[PDB]
């Protein structure tokens, strides 16, 4: 599914991550959007041999097993398909566990070089909250 600006927005509010852990709903809306373009079913592979799935690009190094990342962890206890679904639970609920690892959100380097720093609340700005 691809999702609208808003519509997103609003998912991510029910599902807990407006300020969780500080981050307001904006940086997470922002991230989204450089890193799948609000596509569920987005996929890259890195030089690694890993692969990121869904709206925020969760890597199959740590997070999730594909059954093809070698001495890979699945921190995350999910299938990295389950990370492609129009329902954005389980992205959300393994989002919360990557944020809380020490890093915040600069994990996410789409995050680090193109949100971190810049008026993120222009990412939910018009949007029935
Ligand atoms: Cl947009
Ligand atoms: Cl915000
Ligand atoms: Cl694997
Ligand atoms: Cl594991
Ligand atoms: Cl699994
Ligand atoms: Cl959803
Ligand atoms: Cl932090
Ligand atoms: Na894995």
């Amino acid at each position: 599914k691809v999702f609208g600006r808003c519509e997103l927005a609003a998912a991510m509010k029910r599902h807990g991550l407006d300020n969780y852990r500080g981050y307001s709903l904006g940086n997470w809306v922002c991230a989204a959007k450089f890193e799948s373009n609000f596509n569920t079913q987005a996929t890259n592979r890195n030089t690694d041999g890993s692969t990121d799935y869904g709206i925020l690009q969760i890597n199959s190094r740590w997070w999730c097993n594909d059954g093809r990342t070698p001495g890979s962890r699945n921190l995350c206890n999910i299938p990295c398909s389950a990370l492609l679904s129009s329902d954005i639970t389980a992205s959300v609920n393994c989002a919360k566990k990557i944020v809380s690892d020490g890093n915040g959100m600069n994990a996410w380097v789409a995050w680090r070089n193109r949100c971190k720093g810049t008026d993120v609340q222009a990412w939910i700005r018009g949007c029935r909250l």
